[PDB]
C-alpha cells in the first residue's frame, strides 16, 4: 500500500542524484546483439565451445529479475526478443560500477551491458558483464482487467504470450501481402476520408474539413474506389486499411482493419478458392500447422470450408421452420418478430430472412463456413444470380461464430447499380440510417467499363483472434478504443 | 459536340440488344495471361518459334483500337499489364461471331480472346484469336486538367504514365517494407480515432462518437502510441499509415500517408544513415540507378545528404543577415516580420527562428538536405542537446525545396516532458490552435521507462512525387481530395 509509494520516492530521489552527477538520460549505449540471435546461435553450443570461441556481445534492455549475492549477481535482461542472462560481477567491471552504480538500480530501469558468452552450471546461456550501463532510469515499478487496454505498454512488459500475439499479427499481415503479392495483386491506398461513404452499409463518422466549408466522413469501405481502380486498369489490386463504423464498443471496435481486394475476370467461386488457400497458407506459414485450436475447437483449414446457402443455414439451426414462410413477406415479417428482431418500415422481404439468418443461424457457424445466396436487396453492389434476379452471387464466411469475410460476384451493370443506389436512397428516406448514398460519379465509372470482377473483403482483426485464440477483438488490436 | 451523344444512345441500343439475348453482363470467361507475361515470355521469339511452339493463351482487356478489315481486323487490348495485339479473322471464330458480334463492339468494350501466339509482319507479338467475347459493354467512350484528379479512372486507362507512377507507388512501398523488415522492424497498426491528439502541431478534424458520447480526433501522428509500444518492449517497430491534418486542400491533402519508425539505443545520428541507406536502395532497386532525375535537377542517392544546422541555412540563404539578431527576440521578432512573418503572441525565440528558417532556406533546399538544431520550443517530444539546452537532437530534411522528413533522438526524460506538455498548454491558452495537448497516460508510459530511442518520420507522398518526377502530391495519390 505504502511500499508502492516509497517505490516512486526512491526512484525519484536516485534520478535526482543522477541529475546532479551530469545528463541523466543518455543516448550513447549500442548494442549489436537481441536475446533471440544469442539463443539462436549459442543456446546449441556447451560451456566448453563457447570458452574457447570467446564471443564478446552488447546487449540492452529491461532488468527484470536481480539476485544480488555480494561480489556477484545475476540479472534477467528483457529486450525486444525475449530474456537473456548476466552475470554481473565486482571485478569484473571497472572499478566502483558494481557497488557505486549496479546495486543502486532498480528492476524496470533500462540498462546496457557488453560481455563474454557462456553458460551456467544450469545450463543457460549468459552474459559474463565487463561494461554494464543505467540507460533510463524507470521511476515506476514492474507491473478491472481493462488495464490491459488502458496501458498497453504494462501488458506487454509483463506478459509474453500478450506480446506474441502482436508479433503472430505483424507476421500474419506480412504473410497476407507475401500471399497477394504472389498472385500478382498490388497494394493501393484509398480516401480516408470520403465526400460520400458507401462500399457498406453502417452509421458513419463525420468530421468537418474546417479549409473547404464541407462535412466529410471516414469510410466504412473503400469498396467503390476500388473498383474504381479495375476501370482504371488495375485489374489486381487489394488494401489492407482502417474502417470506421460508427456503432457501439461493445467487445465491437469504432475502427477495424480490413482487407478488400479484387481481380477481374473472376467470380465469387474463385474467392472462395483464394480464401481457402489464405487461410491454409497462413496457418501452415505461420502456426506450422493446419489444424488451429481456437477455444474449446480445433479449425482444419486444411479441409475444405463447409458451404450452406443461406437458406439451408436458417433449416439446420431452426429446424422447426417453415421454409415457406421465408416466400412470403407478412410470414416473414412475424417468423422474425417471433424470434426477437424487430423489423423495421423498410425492410423487405430478403432483408428480413437476411435477419432471421443472423439471429438464428451466425452464432452457430463454428467450423469454417460460407453461407452463399445473400438477398439482392441486402447487396446493393453485388451482381444478380442469373437463375433468380432476387438474390445476387454472394457469400459471407464465418469460423467461431463471427462474421469474417464478404464476397461476391461484382456488379458491373451500371444502369442496374443506378437502381439499387436509388432503391437505397427510397430506403433512407423510408428510415434506414444506414442505407448506402447515392454515387453518381460511381455509375459513371461503371458506365466507362467494370470487367466483370469478384471482390472479397477480410476482418483482419478477426482472422488474427482465430490464430491466436484471442476471444476478444480487443486482445489483438494494440490501443482498443477504450470507454472514458 | 452531337457526335458524342450519338456514342451515347448507339451503346445503350446495343446492350438493350444484349439484354434481349439473354444476360447482358456475363461472369464466365477466364484468361490466363497478361501482356506483360506474353511479352517477357515472347517477345523474343520470332515466329518460326511461335509456329512450331504453337501456344495458345486466353486473355482479356478494354479494346483500345480496332482496325477492321473485311475478313480481318486488328485490336490492340489493354490489361493490367500493358498491350498485346489481337488478329480477328472472321474464319478463324466460331461461325456467325466476327460479323454479328465483333464488328458490333465499341473501343472501350471489355473482350476476352483465346488464340495462338505469333508474329505480325511487323515483328509485333499478336493472337490469332480462335475465340473471341464481350463480356463488358463500355456504355461510354474512351476517354481544366482536374479531370484526371475527379476521374482517376479515366486518368489511368487514357495515360500509361499515370498508370505506372502508380504501379512505381506500389513498388517503392513493398521495398520500404522489405528495407524495414530486414533490418528487423515489426509493422504496428495504432489508432487513427484518438481521444488526445498529438505527435505533431495541426489543427486536427474532430469527429463524434455516436455511441460513447464522446468528441474523437483523427491522428495527426501516431508517434505517441508508437512511443508506449517501445516501452512495451518492441524496440523496433514502425507504421506506415495516413495522418490527417485540417490544412488547406492548396496542392497539401487534408490525408497523406506518413512511415514512422523507432529503433531503441540509437539516435539522429543512425536516423540520418537509415535515410541515406533508404533512399540509394530505393532508387537503385526501384529505379536502376542512384541519379534520379527530377524537374530540371538531379539527385544523387549514391552520395551523403548535405548536412546544415538551422543557423546555417538561414545565413546561406539570407547572407546580410546579422546572425546575433537571432540571440535577441526583439531583434529576431523585428527580422522575421520584416521578411513577412506575422509573429504571434505565443511565439518564442525558438520558434521565431524556426519560422524565419522556414521562410528563408526551405525552398532553396533542393539537394538532398538534413537540417540539425531544432530548438526545443517547436520540438516538445524531442531529446535536449547535452551542451545547450535550447536545442534538440532533432533533424529535417529536405529534397526539391520540400520537408520530407522529421527525426529526432526521442525524449525519454518523464519530468521534461510532462513540462513540456505544460508549456504547450500555455502556448493554446495564449493563441496557439496548434499546440500540443497535455497526455497523462502519455508521461506515465515514461515514467515506467523508454530506452534511448530514436524515431523518425517520412513523408512518403512526397518520396514518391521524387521518384516518379511528379511536382505536385496530387499526380502520386490515386484519389486526392477536390474542391466540390
Ligand atoms: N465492402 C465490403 C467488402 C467487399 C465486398 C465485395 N465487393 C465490406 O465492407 O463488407
Ligand atoms: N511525429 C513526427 C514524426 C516522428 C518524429 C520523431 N519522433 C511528425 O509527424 O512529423
Amino acid at each position: 500500500a505504502i511500499d508502492f509509494n516509497d517505490e516512486l520516492r526512491n526512484r525519484r530521489e536516485k534520478l535526482a542524484a543522477l541529475r546532479q552527477q551530469g545528463v541523466a538520460f543518455p543516448n550513447d549505449f549500442r548494442r549489436d546483439h537481441t536475446s533471440d540471435q544469442l539463443h539462436e546461435e549459442f543456446d546449441a553450443k556447451d560451456n566448453q565451445e563457447l570458452e574457447s570461441l570467446n564471443i564478446e556481445v552488447s546487449v540492452a534492455g529491461r532488468m527484470m529479475t536481480r539476485r544480488i549475492m555480494g561480489k556477484a549477481s545475476f540479472v534477467t535482461l528483457q529486450d525486444v526478443g525475449g530474456r537473456i542472462q548476466l552475470y554481473v560481477a565486482r571485478d569484473s567491471l571497472p572499478e566502483g560500477v558494481y557497488n557505486d552504480q549496479f546495486k543502486k538500480w532498480d528492476l524496470g530501469d533500462i540498462i546496457g551491458a557488453r560481455g563474454t558468452l557462456f553458460k551456467t552450471q544450469t545450463g543457460e546461456l549468459s552474459i559474463h558483464c565487463t561494461e554494464l550501463r543505467l540507460l533510463t532510469k524507470a521511476l515506476r515499478p514492474l507491473p478491472d482487467q481493462e488495464v490491459r487496454y488502458r496501458q498497453r505498454y504494462l501488458d506487454l512488459i509483463a506478459n509474453d504470450k500478450s506480446r506474441q500475439t502482436f508479433v503472430v499479427r505483424s507476421k500474419i499481415l506480412a504473410a497476407i501481402r507475401q500471399f497477394m503479392v504472389a498472385r500478382g495483386f498490388m497494394e493501393v491506398e484509398t480516401p480516408m476520408m470520403q465526400v460520400i461513404p458507401g462500399g457498406a452499409s453502417a452509421r458513419p463518422f463525420i468530421t468537418h474539413h474546417n479549409a473547404l466549408d464541407l462535412d466529410m466522413y471516414l469510410r466504412i469501405a473503400p469498396e467503390l474506389y476500388l473498383k474504381r481502380l479495375v476501370v482504371g486498369g488495375f485489374e489486381r489490386v487489394f488494401e489492407i486499411n482502417r474502417n470506421f463504423r460508427n456503432e457501439g464498443i461493445s467487445v465491437h471496435n469504432p475502427e477495424f482493419t480490413m482487407m478488400e481486394l479484387y481481380m477481374a475476370y473472376a467470380d465469387y467461386h474463385d474467392l472462395i478458392e483464394l480464401t481457402e488457400s489464405l487461410f491454409r497458407t497462413l496457418a501452415q506459414e505461420v502456426l506450422g500447422t493446419t489444424k488451429v485450436t481456437y477455444g474449446e475447437h480445433v479449425f482444419d483449414f486444411g479441409k475444405p470450408f463447409e458451404k450452406l446457402t443461406m437458406r439451408e443455414a436458417i433449416k439446420k439451426y431452426r429446424p422447426e421452420t417453415d421454409m415457406a414462410d421465408l416466400d412470403n413477406f407478412d410470414a416473414a415479417k412475424a417468423l422474425a418478430e417471433s424470434i426477437g428482431i424487430t423489423v423495421e418500415k423498410s425492410w423487405g422481404l430478403g432483408r428480413i430472412v437476411t435477419e432471421i439468418f443472423d439471429e438464428v443461424a451466425e452464432a452457430h457457424l463454428i467450423q469454417p463456413t460460407f453461407i452463399t445466396e445473400y438477398p439482392a436487396e441486402v447487396s446493393p453492389l453485388a451482381r444478380r444470380n442469373d437463375v433468380n434476379p432476387e438474390i445476387t452471387d454472394r457469400f459471407e464466411f464465418f469460423i467461431g461464430g463471427r462474421e469474417i469475410g464478404n464476397g461476391f460476384s461484382e456488379l458491373n451493370d451500371a444502369e442496374d447499380q443506378a437502381e439499387r443506389f436509388q432503391e437505397q436512397v427510397n430506403a433512407k428516406a423510408a428510415g434506414d440510417d444506414e442505407a448506402m448514398f447515392y454515387d453518381e460519379d460511381y455509375v459513371t465509372a461503371l458506365e466507362y467499363g467494370l470487367p466483370p470482377t469478384a471482390g472479397l473483403g477480410i476482418g483482419i482483426d478477426r482472422m488474427i483472434m482465430l490464430f491466436t485464440n484471442s476471444h476478444t477483438i480487443r486482445d489483438v488490436i494494440l490501443f482498443p478504443a477504450m470507454r472514458p
